[PDB]
């Protein structure tokens, strides 16, 4: 039985979030690297 610990019983601290904020860049800059890399096109349009 998979059973995550429960969650509700804890709170992000507001320390974090600074930290939330600086680890996203992170992942959005290394998707926009990576998908740059594999052939995704920058431009002002949403054309998938």
């Amino acid at each position: 039985n998979p059973q995550p610990v429960d969650t509700s019983n804890i709170t992000i601290p507001e320390k974090l979030e600074y930290f939330i904020n600086k680890y996203a860049e992170h992942s959005h800059d290394k998707w926009s690297m990576d998908k740059l890399a594999n052939g995704w096109i920058y431009g002002e349009i949403y054309s998938d």
